[PDB]
């Protein structure tokens, strides 16, 4: 009904901030003249020059931040075509936002928000990769082919491959094709309720987070952060039947914050 | 045959109680003014206005309840409608029953039964989510569609997916959709004979319980408390032959009082 | 050819014993009155009234002691109708069989015999709970029906679900369905020889008991036991080859008495 | 060609011994009235009377012995019927053999002889039981029955079970049922090199043992014995390819003495 | 369009270098004087004589790089066949590259680039053997034939064997000819950040590398090594579902120099 | 082309020595009178009395060996074919090769060779037993047969079993029949760098050696030796895709040199 892309990118220009500069305009300058590849924009800037946006941006997430992403690239080709062929995808980072849970009171009503949490990062991991599409090739004497994987869709943290070949149609062998495959850069990192907010006698509870891309390797141990993200289930052996039907909570985060 | 909605509303407005007051009207109006969704009904109290109610929350129990509850929103929308988009069930949590167990005397003709169990909380879960509808989503080229799983029932601790897709008929990979899925609040909980009660020589037993929705966090780890559930059997691999038969108990908490 | 039922119904109606008294009629009025659950029979009194009724006893066990218990139950319904639907199996206790083995000297042609065993109980589980008889549900969208399963006879210790769905007909998902299974109490407890009886240098055997229902909880670890009941093979894996068939040897427990 | 039951009972009935008695007669009802289950004959003895027959004994045991113990068996219930009935196999046990081998030294070509070990034993389990016949039922609607498993044959180490059912002819489920299998007295022992054996610097070998029925318990930890057995390879995972293809040698124990 | 043989030939036997001598004419003479099986050759002098042909080697080096390899393979046996039969592949060792990433800073947009990294060698596996093509038999009644696995394409990371067999057409059992099997020297090692590389408070970071046949056993532990490579994801249990999809780097090693 | 046999047997006979007497003929005197199994040949005299048999013996072993023992057989039963019914093999051990390598040294252009390798043999397992020749037996009610497995071939290191039975040519179950199998005494030997030759600073490095029949337990830990044999790939898991491609070197022995 209404393109918040218009919009979005207009906010961009147009937002003056406190000095009557252009933050934003100047934001994305450093952006291409660094190849750094995300965009931090701050939420209470948004809600001043549309709430439409606003709301979409916390309540919609999933579906509203990949069309603002491809509003900002689009934008950035438009001032440096060389961009492209270094970097591929932007990333729109929101910070500041109202909905601050402690860690302890996140409950259901919560999952699928975006919201904030801040806490002390005890853990993390070294840096890994991600598949976010495959290439497999069908092992096969009549077909041999290669195809994308999860067509026209995100690989699944889980890991799937097809059981019939898009290319000949019939079921077998496939086989990953690393050289191929899309990857994302991938660090999982814990962080715990911060000492003020633990009752005494009992232990400091724990969140599991995932940093991905140029989120990674952001923050380290001890670091106190704000971390903004989307919370979820996790899983190891999903779609197996045998138990489980109980689920971990963890971060897939969005932006954050240092100490 | 007879309405015992009726009879609940009438409980909980007629009710007098201690010093000519109106008991009830007034926890449910606390209840409304904070949103909280629990109400406490004392038993004592129920069996004293009527025992033919008593005795189906006792013995009736898993229906009922959620008959009561049902009545129950309904009255408090009839108050305030604004309660709707906020809460949308209530959970009628009964208290002091005559029906108190030593943790140690429990045999198999109590499972099943509303319970009473004095003891103390040794340990906690952090909090978790426990699905009880799943959407899953059909990974076939010929369908790639979403359903709810278990139809008209809920999901069983276990975790169960289709054999044979409801949407198309056919079988194959189902992908559970986390986003879509309906999740709620859940934690286990140790709970073990008072020393009092413990044999002198012998070591005390416990007993898993298990704490959803609002009750989740409602006490901590060295508390006495008395919990009100109903008691069942516990599965990890079922379904599966090889062994087992043998099953360990926990109670499905009803209420919880700390102290 | 001959009908024990008769036999052991005049034995408990007939035998004298000590004071000219009626021993067994006393008993089973001290069973009714206090809704308890089994009847302590003592061997040499049987022996002594009857020793084709002994004999049985001893070398046929697992079949006639059900005899004997349906022939029990049906005595004390016709004195006391209401002790249906509270208890509905009996449990005749044999004690004092001349059959005493040493633990160590246990060997394949005991398997299977009423035999008795006196040592230390050196360690017992909590109370858990046996199925014996299930009831599942066919997950399957045709048929969604229930049934007790293993028809007209008991569940084996392993648990076992059915291939084909003796409701519909056609095979599929089973799910087990708690609140409609039947369960039994069930402590399993180790005993050990006695020192006395374990040669110099040698570490003392041990042996698998299994007490169920009102047997449960009897003793507890450091009682001196002599337990009565017969031998049979443990199995966790079975049915799957691999390897094994080697076993060891439990007591499903038919009296016990301690110290 | 020629009958070695009848030379077998002729010697056990007139060989003669040291003073001109009936050694073995003796021996054999030394057998009946204790009830005990093997006769033990001295090597040197049968030689002695019959080389045709000690031949065999050393050469073709597998066959022969149980030709030597049926033999055996119908000889003694000639004596006593009531032998029957508490016992139904016998057990020739050889003792004294030439064939003396150091553990040290076994190979290939005395896989399947009749050998003598000499050791200290350093390991015994306790004693469990092994099945040498089945009872399965196959757990199918339509079929439901009972049966020996391997016909006509002893069961393997490893346990197997039908593919196809004997009584119905149709594949399934198969259930073992214990009370009408077959077991025997099964116990693993270690036995070790004597130290006086060691080659200096070098750590003792072993070898594992298996001792069955009246073997079992015959001897303690750190007893010096005489084994004699037949040495076969031993197996847990067999019929698997994946890899092995090489094997440990045990002893399939047929006499012992001890110190 | 442009052929980098050509290109590549003229490089080396027309590039000076700086003292107007023939660099690399004189490496090649080396390398056939003592049949040693890598070139190497400095980056800096390929982009002076062309930039088109280094681009191609930082970007390209997956393909191009065999093919430069197959050109200089060529242009030894023109100099002197008996090369042959003795080395059947070279190996262009690129040394020099302006890419030099710190070990903490490798990103996805890394993978599939050749890179520099400077680390601490910290471990090294003995030296094994990897499988480059394959001999298998089809063990069947009907074929029993042999032939080369991966047909015009080297084995993967994860080793394959085919589901149809391509001389007799059925599928079956197919064994590994290991004396018909082409391998590879293979060694594992562990690089780490430079201690003046990691940042206070934190440890230090980690690579797996691989060095293959020549580069085996070029460098020990304690060395410090530029290693010059092509990273790559690492696979153990892969094309298997269950989880993962998160997966660690390593770099296939193309150079190293010491220290 | 060339009848090696014949030069073979006349370089046992004619071959004068050092003291123009008949080493060989003196050793194969020595070979029969003590029903040894293995004739050690000195490599520098098969050379100097004839290249084109060192050659053969050098580059062709796998081929060659088996017909010269097969001649040294042929030799032997014509001196005394009492030889017959005790041996049926001789094993021709070769000793003395020209070709030592380094332990650290050996690399893929290696394997398959004859080489020698000199170190200090750090470990032994026990002697054991592996399959040359299985026999199966084709569990199925229409064929219950037995038949030697690999056909005119021995079986792989791995362990296979057909999969469609050679006597009825049905698939289905297959039992080992050990009383039937061929077997060959097998041991494990793990050989390490001499001191002399590990690089100061780094760690020795070991080599699996494997001892077959008569080589068995012909060294002991701490001694020093020169194992004579050819380098393969050994395999736990292989035909399994998964991952591996990498495997570890070990010498099949041929001939042993103490100290
Ligand atoms: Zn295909
Ligand atoms: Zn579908
Ligand atoms: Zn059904
Ligand atoms: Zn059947
Ligand atoms: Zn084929
Ligand atoms: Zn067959």
């Amino acid at each position: 009904q209404i393109d918040y892309r218009d919009v979005f990118i207009e906010f961009l220009t147009t937002f003056k901030g406190n000095n009557n500069q252009n933050k934003y305009i100047e934001r994305i300058n450093e952006l291409v003249a660094y190849r750094k590849k995300s965009l931090i924009i701050e939420f209470s800037d948004v809600l001043s020059f549309n709430e439409n946006l606003a709301y979409e941006i916390i309540n919609n997430t999933k579906i509203i931040l990949p069309i603002l992403e491809g509003a900002l690239y689009d934008h950035i080709l438009q001032l440096d075509p060389t961009y492209q062929r270094d970097i591929e995808k932007v990333h729109v980072r929101i910070v500041g936002i109202p909905r601050v849970i402690e860690l302890r009171k996140i409950r259901s009503t919560d999952i699928g928000k975006l919201i904030t949490i801040d806490g002390i990062l005890v853990k993390v991991t070294p840096v890994k990769e991600r598949i976010y599409k495959a290439t497999y090739k069908h092992i096969h004497p009549d077909c041999m082919q290669e195809f994308e994987w999860p067509e026209d869709e995100e690989m699944p943290e889980v890991l799937e491959m097809p059981t019939i070949c898009p290319k000949c149609g019939k079921p077998g062998q496939f086989r990953l094709i690393p050289e191929k495959t899309k990857l994302i850069d991938w660090q999982k990192a814990v962080i715990q309720e911060r000492p003020e907010e633990v009752p005494s006698g009992q232990l400091p509870r724990q969140l599991e987070i995932i940093l991905e891309d140029d989120l990674v390797d952001s923050a380290r141990p001890g670091d106190r952060v704000k971390v903004t993200g989307i919370l979820d289930i996790k899983q190891d052996s999903p779609v197996k039947r045998g138990s489980r039907a109980v689920f971990d909570i963890y971060m897939k985060v969005s932006s954050i914050e240092v100490s």
